[PDB]
C-alpha cells in the first residue's frame, strides 16, 4: 500500500511490508498492534529472518478520535529526530530502518522483551541501576550538540526553518500543557469530587498563571535545541542494562528545560504515586528514596556531562560563547555556572507545569490512574499538585537539585 | 534587466523607463524631460538614488553582494533587499504614517523603488547633532514601536502564523550573522575590525574585553538575539534609520529585519538617543552650550518609553479577545490578573531594551561602525572624553539594568554620569 496515504491494519501491513524491500529484507508473519500511547498506531512484526516495529500516524489523535485532527506529517519529524538524536546517542535510541512520508510510516528496531515502558517499572517498584547514567548521557548529548554551543547560527537557522513544520503538535502542547489546566475546559478531568477545590485553585492562582505564561512564551519563541518534546517516563523503555528513548514526534527547536523538566517531573510524579502502591510486603519507603537518588543523580550527572561537552568543544564550531571572548578558565566557568543555574530553573518550571497538567488536564499518567481507590489516589495527587504549584512559583530560589529533593521530602 | 546588474546615475534612467511602476510616478513615460538622478547613500550597506522627474520624485535603493562601507572583501547576500521590501510593506501596513510607501520591488535587481522623503526631511541623527528639537518625535516613535512590535508578536499572531513568519525570516541569516559579530562579539575581544579614538580610549577598550560580568550579560543577550522569535523587528533601529521634519517622522532601512527580541529595536533607538546626549558637550559652543538641548533629549527618552509602555498595553487590552494566544482571555480572565501579567511583561521588556541599548552604545564606541554624533567632533581628545562618559554609562547599564524600575530612573542615572 504505497502511492497515497492508506491507514494500515494487521493484514494490509503484510502487503505493504512485502512491497517494501527496506522492511521485508529486515524480517525476511505475526503482527500485533500494541500502541498504548495517546496518538499513534504501533505494530510488532515477526518475522522469519527477524523482527521490527511499524509506527503509523493517522490524521487525528488516536485517544480522542476523529474530532481532534492532527497532521500525519508528525511522523516525518519523529523519524528525523529518531535519526538525529540516534546519531548523537546510538546506545539510547532505536535504529530507524525505513521511513515512508506518504504513508506517515516508520519502520524501526523492535525493543525486545524484557524491555518495558519505564513508567510501568516505576509503578512496579523496580530499580534501574543505569538509568541516571543513561538518561543524563542522552540528554547531555542531544541537547548540547543541537544547541548554539555547537551549531553555528547558519545551520541553527536552517534547522529551525525545518522544525517550524511541526507546528500542529506544538499547538497541541501549547493547549494541553500551557493553557487548559488554568481555565475551564471540557477536556480537563481530575479525581472528583476529591480534587474539585484543587482544580479551581489552579485556575484562580494569579502567580501560577504569570509563571505558566512566561514558560509558554519560552516554548513558543526560544529555539534553544532540538528537543524530544514529550520526554516523560512513558517515552523511555528499559531493562536492567538498556535504556531507550522513543516517540520524539513532538520534537522541534525549543527550550532545553522542556525535555529535562518532562523527564524529572515524571520521576517526581512517580515519587508521589508510591504511597498509593504501598502494600504490607512493600511499603515503597526504600523505593521512594531510590527515586529521589535517581532524580539527584540524573541532574548532577547531566550538569557534569553537559559542561564536559562544552569544555571539549569550547574552541568551535559553536558561536554562543566565542573562545576569544570567554578566554580563560575563570570567565568560562563563571558563564557556565550561570547557564546551568538558569537551565535548572527552566527545567523545574517546565517539570512543575507537566506535573500540573497530568493532574487536572486531559491526559493523565498511569502512576496515579492505576491506584484503584479514588480517595487514596486523590491524596497522592494533591501532594504532587501542591508540590508542583510551589515549584512553578518558587523554582528560582533553588540553588541545587539537592534542595529540590529536600523540598519533595518536606511535602 | 533579466540578470542582476549594479546601477549608476546613467543606467538607472534606462531602468526607470523600462519600469511602468517607476516611470509613471515621475513623468518619464510621457515627457522627454531629462531625469535628475543623484546617488546619495550615506549608510553602511547600500546605494540610494534620488530621482526627480517633471511630475514627481522617488528613491531607488539597490543592494550589491557586499557591504558598501567595507567593499568586496565583505560579501553580503543581495537577498537582504527582499527582506527590506517585505518589512517596509509589513511595518508600513501597521504604521503607514511612519514608514515610506513602497512603489516597486525587483528581486533580480535587488532593487526597491519607494517614496522620497522630501526636504526638509533629514536623518534624525543629523538633527540631534544640529541641536534641533522635534516636538512630535516621542508621540510618533512610541506609536511606531508599539504598532510594529505588538502586531507581529504572539500577543496578536496565533502560533501557526508566527511559525510561518519565522520560517520566512530565517532566510535573512547573513545579516543576522553580521549583527551577531559586530554587536555581540567583536567589542569583547581583540578584532582587526575594532577601532576607537586612540590612544585616549586604549585603556577603556581593554577594560571592555576584560570585564567578566559584562561578558556574561552580552552572552545572554546574544543568545536571546539568536534564539528568541518575539516579533518582527526592524533590526537596525538607530537614529540614522529615522528621517524627520518638525511634523513628520519616518522609519527607513529595515533590511536587517527578522523574528527577534523586541528589546533590540527599542534599545537600538533609545540607546542612540543616549549616545546623542553624551555627544552634545562635544558640539557645544560659547553661543549654544547645548545644556537646554541635552534636557530635551532626556525628556524625549522618558516620553518615548512611557508612551510606548501605555500604548503597547492599550493594543494588548484592545486585542485581548483577538487571535493572539500568548495570554488567552479565559485564563487571564479579569482586569486585575491581566494588568498583573502585563506589568511584569513590560518590566522585563524595559530590562531587555536597556540591555540591547547598552550593547549598541558599547559597539559604536569600540567597534567597526561608529556614529556621526562622536565622529563629527573634530578634536580627538575632546571626542574621547564624551565617548568615555557614554561607554562608562553603557557598561553600568548593561550590567545593572535589572535594578531600574522606570525610564525616569535611567534618565536620573544619565544625569548622575
Ligand atoms: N521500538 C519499539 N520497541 C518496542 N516497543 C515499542 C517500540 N515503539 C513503541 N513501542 C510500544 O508502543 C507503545 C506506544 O509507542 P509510542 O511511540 O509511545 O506511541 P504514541 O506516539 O502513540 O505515544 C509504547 O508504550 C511501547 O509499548
Ligand atoms: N526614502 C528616502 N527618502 C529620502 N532619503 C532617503 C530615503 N531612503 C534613504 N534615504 C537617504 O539614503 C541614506 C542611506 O539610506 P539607508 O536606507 O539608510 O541605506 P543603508 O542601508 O546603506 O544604511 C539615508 O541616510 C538618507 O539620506
Ligand atoms: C490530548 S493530549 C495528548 C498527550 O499525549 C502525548 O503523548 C502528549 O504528551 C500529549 O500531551
Ligand atoms: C560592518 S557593520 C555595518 C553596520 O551598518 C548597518 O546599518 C548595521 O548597523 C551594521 O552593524
Ligand atoms: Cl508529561
Ligand atoms: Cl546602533
Ligand atoms: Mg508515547
Ligand atoms: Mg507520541
Ligand atoms: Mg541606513
Ligand atoms: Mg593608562
Ligand atoms: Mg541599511
Amino acid at each position: 500500500s504505497f502511492e497515497e496515504f492508506t491507514p494500515l491494519n494487521e493484514k494490509s501491513l503484510v502487503d505493504y511490508i512485502k512491497s517494501t524491500p527496506a522492511l521485508s529484507s529486515k524480517i525476511g508473519l505475526v503482527i500485533k498492534e500494541v500502541g498504548d500511547g495517546n496518538l499513534n498506531f504501533v505494530f510488532i512484526v515477526v518475522g522469519s529472518s527477524g523482527s521490527l516495529v511499524i509506527k503509523q500516524a493517522l490524521p487525528y489523535i488516536r485517544c480522542i478520535g476523529e474530532s481532534w485532527p492532527m497532521t500525519k506529517e508528525r511522523a516525518y519529524f519523529e523519524a528525523t529526530t529518531l535519526r538525529k538524536h540516534g546519531n548523537l546517542s546510538p546506545d539510547h535510541v532505536p535504529e530507524v530502518y525505513h521511513f515512508d512520508r506518504t504513508m506517515a510510516l516508520i519502520g524501526m528496531r523492535y525493543l525486545e522483551p524484557p524491555h518495558i515502558i519505564l513508567r510501568k517499572g516505576l509503578i512496579a517498584g523496580i530499580e534501574y541501576p543505569f538509568l541516571a547514567d543513561h538518561m543524563s548521557d542522552y540528554m547531555a548529548k542531544t541537547l548540547f550538540f543541537t544547541s548554539l554551543l555547537y551549531h553555528d547560527t547558519t545551520e541553527h537557522r536552517r534547522a529551525v526553518t525545518e522544525f517550524c513544520g511541526n507546528v500542529e503538535l506544538c499547538r497541541l502542547t501549547e493547549q494541553v500543557v500551557f493553557s487548559d489546566p488554568y481555565r475551564v475546559s471540557t477536556f480537563n478531568r481530575w479525581t472528583s469530587p476529591y480534587l474539585d477545590d484543587d482544580a479551581k485553585a489552579v485556575r484562580e492562582d494569579s502567580a501560577l498563571k504569570l509563571e505558566i505564561a512566561e514558560l509558554k512564551s519560552m516554548f513558543c519563541e526560544r529555539a534553544q535545541a532540538l528537543i524530544h518534546g514529550d520526554l516523560h517516563t512513558g517515552s523511555v523503555m528499559v531493562t536492567q542494562d538498556s535504556t531507550q528513548v522513543i516517540d520524539p514526534e513532538f520534537s522541534f527547536y525549543g527550550p532545553m528545560g522542556f525535555d529535562i523538566g518532562a523527564y524529572l517531573g515524571n520521576l517526581i510524579l512517580a515519587f508521589f504515586a508510591q504511597d498509593g502502591h504501598a502494600t504490607q510486603e512493600n511499603d515503597r519507603k526504600e523505593y521512594k528514596q531510590w527515586i529521589l537518588r535517581t532524580i539527584e543523580q540524573t541532574w548532577n550527572l547531566f550538569n557534569k556531562r553537559f559542561i564536559a561537552l562544552w569544555d571539549q568543544n569550547k574552541d568551535g564550531p559553536g558561536e554562543a560563547y566565542l573562545a576569544d571572548i570567554y578566554n580563560n578558565t575563570e570567565v568560562l566557568k563563571f558563564v557556565q555556572e550561570n547557564y546551568m543555574r538558569n537551565l535548572l530553573h527552566d527545567s523545574l518550571g517546565f517539570g512543575a507545569a507537566k506535573m500540573i497538567r497530568r493532574i487536572v488536564g486531559v491526559a493523565h499518567v498511569e502512576d496515579f490512574e492505576s491506584i484503584e481507590e479514588d480517595k487514596r489516589r486523590a491524596i497522592c495527587e494533591r501532594s504532587a499538585l501542591e508540590f508542583a504549584k510551589m515549584l512553578l512559583k518558587e523554582r528560582r530560589k533553588f540553588k541545587s537539585i539537592g534542595e529540590v529533593v529536600s523540598a519533595i521530602q518536606q511535602q
